[PDB]
């Protein structure tokens, strides 16, 4: 009746994963405890961690924060949905937490929240064609039902997280790196000289959102929407924004 089971994920500035304070052995500053699906150990901190504290409160429920490790955001694969997604809909967790974008597919069957970060695809290059995603979540997803031709060659750039992809669009090794606005635009803005940039001064694609997943009807979905617009009108989420998602360069 009040306590939850939250799914998330890594994705740093919005999940953000580090040790226990090795001094105290517990989750110091603003860091909550949050164990892998394999109180301390590893603590989770970051934009989405923020809400989810709010929504704890605003709510009055408590919850356990676990990482998942099988897969990432979702992907549905012969029938069987893994990482965030999954969690939620083979009901392992009663809600995920994270960068999840909302997209058809996924919205068929779990119940999202109403979207409180805007995101889409961007294309970040540095200020044949070698262009590339991390595969597996929603920008995969969308290209590879909108534009199968150009999906079809940027298979074999496939990059296994947003870091290496970074270094390889540095070096050159990919001359642009497509991937969620959210992330790619705080990127770019926290980018060491400033070197990397997004199409359009930030032009967002296929306009979508994060939202928070949770069984298809849930009872959760209405006081979870109420919250974050409420968060929303108190400009509590503005806050949020500057707090963890501002940069030096633009
Ligand atoms: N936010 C995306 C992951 C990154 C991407 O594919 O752009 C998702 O939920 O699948």
């Amino acid at each position: 009746t009040q306590h939850l089971t939250v799914a998330t994920l890594e994705e740093r500035p919005f999940v953000i994963v580090e040790p226990a304070d090795p001094i105290s052995g517990t989750c110091i500053r603003d860091s909550v405890p949050c164990r892998s699906q394999l109180p301390e150990k590893r603590c989770c901190k970051g934009f989405c961690i923020d809400i989810l504290k709010r929504l704890a409160h605003t709510i009055g429920f408590s919850y356990d924060l676990y990482l998942v490790t099988n897969g990432k955001h979702g992907k549905k694969i012969d029938g069987v949905w893994n990482g965030m997604i999954g969690e939620v809909f083979y009901q392992r967790a009663d809600m995920a937490i994270g960068s999840l974008t909302i997209n058809e597919e996924r919205s068929e069957i779990v119940d999202f929240s109403v979207p409180f970060v805007e995101t889409g695809i961007s294309v970040m290059v540095a200020r044949p064609l070698k262009f590339g995603t991390v595969p597996n979540g929603s920008t995969e997803k969308n290209i590879r039902s909108n534009y199968p031709d150009m999906h079809s060659y940027m298979v074999r750039y496939n990059q296994p997280r947003v870091e290496e992809a970074l270094t390889q669009l540095k070096a050159g090794k990919l001359d642009a790196f497509i991937y969620d606005a959210a992330v790619l635009n705080y990127m770019a803005r926290k980018d060491e000289g400033c070197k990397l940039v997004t199409i359009g001064s930030g032009k967002v694609f296929a306009t979508t959102g994060y939202g928070i997943a949770l069984h298809k009807g849930s009872r959760w979905k209405r006081p979870i929407d109420l919250a974050l617009l409420q968060f929303l009108g108190d400009d509590e989420i503005e806050m949020l924004e500057r707090l963890w998602l501002s940069g030096i360069c633009h």
